[PDB]
C-alpha cells in the first residue's frame, strides 16, 4: 500500500551535537533503482551513534544516525535482486559491493563504498531520502536506522532468516560481530592463549566471547567500571582488573600477570592512551593487539617504534573484518543454531520513543545494549 | 698456542660518540663456561654500527661495535656442546637461548636474552671480556665483532658450513636475513603483489631480494639518493621513485601508482616519518607495513589510529623474524646452494684497518656494503 510512495513516520533526528535527540516526523522517499526501503523492528544503541552526538565521530549534520538494526523490506527500487518486500534484512553499515579491490580480497571487509572514512551523509548517489520540516537531513553510514522507515543502498543490506527474532539480531548489525570477529578472524586468538580487553560494553564483551570461542586460557577484563566485571566474567573474563586501583600503569600491570606480556589485546574504548596502553601489554616479539574503539576525530596518538620492531603487530578493523553481505546471514544462522548469545548483551529492552532514556542510561555506565523497538 | 690465555689483538674501539673507530691493541680475556672465543675473517659495516657512533642508537661507551660478521672458533669454554675449534662461525646479534618464553613460540625470535631492549654491553653473565689500556671495553649486542678475536655466549652464535666463503656469508649476520626475512617471513610477501620499499641500503635491497623470491608483481624503490636506483632494479625492483621528485607527499604518489595502495609496504631507513609514510601507502583496509629501520633513541612519531581501524597492519621485527641460531645454518647452506645472491650487496672490499674510509663510504652515499676483512 506504500510503493512509489513517499511515507512519512516518526525518526529520531539529530539537529545539533550534545542535544536529544528530536523524535518527529519524516518524510521517506521512494527507493531509487537498487535501494531498498526497510520498516524498521528493533535497533541498538551502540557507543558510535553517542559518538555522532559527541561530535567523536564526525557526520554531517542534521542526521538520522542508527546503525546497529533489523527489519522487514517495505519496497525494492528497479533492478534490486538480493532481497524482496516482507525479507527480514539487517542494514549494513560496512557495505559490500562485491566489485572493488577490497571486497575481491580474500581478507579485506572495509569496502571502498563506505561512508565511514570520509563521511558525506548521503546514499551512494550522493543524495538524501529524508526530509523533515521541509529540510534534507543527513544518513549515517547508509543505513539511518533511528527512524521507522529507512532506505538503503541494496550494497548496505543483508537478507537473514525468516524465522529470525529481530530483537535480538540487531546486534548481529555492529555491536555482537564486530567484538567477536574481531578476536577470532581479526587477531585470530588461539587456544591457550593469555588475552586483554580494554572496554566492557557491548562491544567489549563480544571480544570476550569470541576469545572463550577461540580457546584462550586467560582472558582479562580492563575497565574503569566495576560494575562492568560481573557480565564480562559470566562471558568468559577469567579475571578483571580497574586500573584506578593500581598505583603503577596498567600495561606494566598486565605485563606482570602474564608473566611477560599478553598474546591477544584488544582496544575496545576509543582512547588514544588505551590503544598505545593495549599495544605495549602485548609480548613484545609475539603479541597482537587490534584497535577497534573509535578514536576522536582527527586526533594523533605518540608511541614509541620500538613497541613495533621488537616484533608486535598492531592492526585495526571495522565490523570485526566480516564481509558484510557474506557474514550476516551466516551470523545469524549461526545464532539460530545457538553458536553464541546475544542476550548477554540485552540489559534494556525500549520502545524506539524513549530512545533519549536509551542514551542516558549508555551515558550513566549503566547498560551494555537498550534495544529500541518500534 | 691461545687456548686458556688472554690475547692481545687489534680491534677497533668507539671510546665516545661521533669519533672516529681507533684501531689499537686490546686484551681478549679467555671464554669461559658456556663461551666461545672466535678469530674474526670478515666483517660488514651495518647502518646500525654508524648508529652507535651518531648516538642514534644507545648502547654503552667505550664499546667495540660490529653485529655482522664471520669467523673461525679459537676456542670454547667449558661445557660448549655446538662449537668446536676450528669451526666457521656466525656471531648472532639476536641469540636464540631454545629455553626463553619466545624462543618456545613458533612466531617468536627476539629471545629474551638481548641485549638490544635495554643494552648492558656485557657477556651474558653481566662482564667484559674485553680491555684497552687497562679499561675495561663493553661488548655490542653480545657480539663485537670489530676485532681480530672476540667473546660470545654459546646461545650468541651458529655452527655454519665447513666451505662457506665467510666474505660473503658474513651478511647473513645482519643485513641479508634482515631484508629478506623481512620480506618473505615478517611481512609473507605473496604472489602477484605490489610493494613499497622505503631505503634502498644494503637491508632494502635485502627486502627487493625477499619480496621478488616470493613472487611480487611490483616492487618500487623509494630512496631519496638516486643513485640507489640502479642496483635496486638489478634486485627486483620494477620502478624507483625519489620523493624529492614529486610536488606531493609520496605516501600520495605510491597511494595513485599503486591504484589506492600497496600489499605490502618497507621502512628500510629509521625516520619516524617513513614509518607513518610506509604505513599510510599500503591499501587501508588489507595492506600490511613492516618497521625494520631502527628508530632515533627516545623518540615517538605521531599518527593517526584510523589508518590502523580500517584494516591495516603494522609491524616491525629484528633480524627479518628469523630464529637465529635455527636459522643462520640453513641461510648459509642455501647461499651455498645458490637459492640467493649476495654479490649484490657488496660494493667494497677492505682490509679491517680501512674502518673509518668504510664507514665514510657509507655516510657518504658511496656503498652498500663495505666487507671488511682481518
Ligand atoms: N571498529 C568497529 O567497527 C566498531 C564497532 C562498534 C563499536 N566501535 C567502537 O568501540 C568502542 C566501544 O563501543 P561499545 O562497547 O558500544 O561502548 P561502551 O559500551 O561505551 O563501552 C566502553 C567501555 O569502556 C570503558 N572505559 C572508558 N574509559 C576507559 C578507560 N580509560 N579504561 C578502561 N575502560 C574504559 C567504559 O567504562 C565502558 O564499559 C566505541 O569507541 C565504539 O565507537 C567500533
Ligand atoms: N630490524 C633489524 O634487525 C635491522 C637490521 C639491520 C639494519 N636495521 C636498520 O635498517 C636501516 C637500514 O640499514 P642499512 O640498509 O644498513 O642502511 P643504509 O645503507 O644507510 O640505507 C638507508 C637508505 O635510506 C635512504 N634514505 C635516507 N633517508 C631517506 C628518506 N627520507 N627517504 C627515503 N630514503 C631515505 C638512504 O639514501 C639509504 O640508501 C637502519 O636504520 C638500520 O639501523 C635494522
Ligand atoms: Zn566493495
Ligand atoms: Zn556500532
Ligand atoms: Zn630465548
Ligand atoms: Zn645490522
Amino acid at each position: 500500500s506504500t510503493a512509489g510512495k513517499v511515507i512519512k513516520c516518526k525518526a529520531a533526528v539529530l539537529w545539533e551535537e550534545k542535544k536529544p535527540f528530536s523524535i518527529e516526523e519524516v518524510e521517506v522517499a521512494p527507493p531509487k533503482a537498487h535501494e531498498v526501503r526497510i520498516k524498521m523492528v528493533a535497533t541498538g544503541i551502540c557507543r558510535s551513534d553517542d559518538h555522532v552526538v559527541s561530535g567523536t565521530l564526525v557526520t554531517p549534520l542534521p542526521v538520522i544516525a542508527g546503525h546497529e538494526a533489523a527489519g522487514i523490506v517495505e519496497s525494492i527500487g528497479e533492478g534490486v535482486t538480493t532481497v524482496r518486500p516482507g525479507d527480514k534484512v539487517i542494514p549494513l553499515f560496512t557495505p559490500q559491493c562485491g566489485k572493488c579491490r577490497v571486497c575481491k580480497h580474500p581478507e579485506g571487509n572495509f569496502c571502498l563504498k563506505n561512508d565511514l572514512s570520509m563521511p558525506r551523509g548521503t546514499m551512494q548517489d550522493g543524495t538524501s531520502r529524508f526530509t523533515c520540516r521541509g529540510k534534507p537531513i543527513h544518513h549515517f553510514l547508509g543505513t539511518s536506522t533511528f527512524s521507522q522507515y529507512t532506505v538503503v543502498d541494496e550494497i548496505s543490506v543483508a537478507k537473514i532468516d525468516a524465522a529470525s527474532p529481530l530483537e535480538k539480531v540487531c546486534l548481529i548489525g555492529c555491536g555482537f560481530s564486530t567484538g567477536y570477529g574481531s578476536a577470532v578472524k581479526v587477531a585470530k586468538v588461539t587456544q591457550g592463549s593469555t588475552c586483554a580487553v580494554f572496554g566492557l560494553g557491548g562491544v567489549g564483551l563480544s571480544v570476550i566471547m569470541g576469545c572463550k570461542a577461540a580457546g584462550a586460557a586467560r582472558i582479562i577484563g580492563v575497565d574503569i567500571n566495576k560494575d562492568k566485571f560481573a557480565k564480562a566474567k559470566e562471558v568468559g573474563a577469567t579475571e578483571c582488573v580497574n586500573p584506578q586501583d593500581y598505583k603503577k600503569p596498567i600495561q606494566e600491570v598486565l605485563t606482570e600477570m602474564s608473566n611477560g606480556g599478553v598474546d591477544f589485546s584488544f582496544e575496545v574504548i576509543g582512547r588514544l592512551d588505551t590503544m598505545v596502553t593495549a599495544l605495549s601489554c602485548c609480548q613484545e616479539a609475539y603479541g597482537v593487539s587490534v584497535i577497534v574503539g573509535v578514536p576522536p576525530d582527527s586526533q594523533n596518538l605518540s608511541m614509541n617504534p620500538m613497541l613495533l620492531l621488537s616484533g608486535r603487530t598492531w592492526k585495526g578493523a571495522i565490523f570485526g573484518g566480516f564481509k558484510s553481505k557474506d557474514s550476516v546471514p551466516k551470523l545469524v544462522a549461526d545464532f539460530m543454531a545457538k553458536k553464541f548469545a546475544l542476550d548477554p548483551l540485552i540489559t534494556h529492552v525500549l520502545p524506539f520513543e524513549k530512545i533519549n532514556e536509551g542514551f542516558d542510561l549508555l551515558r550513566s555506565g549503566e547498560s551494555i545494549r537498550t534495544i529500541l523497538t518500534f
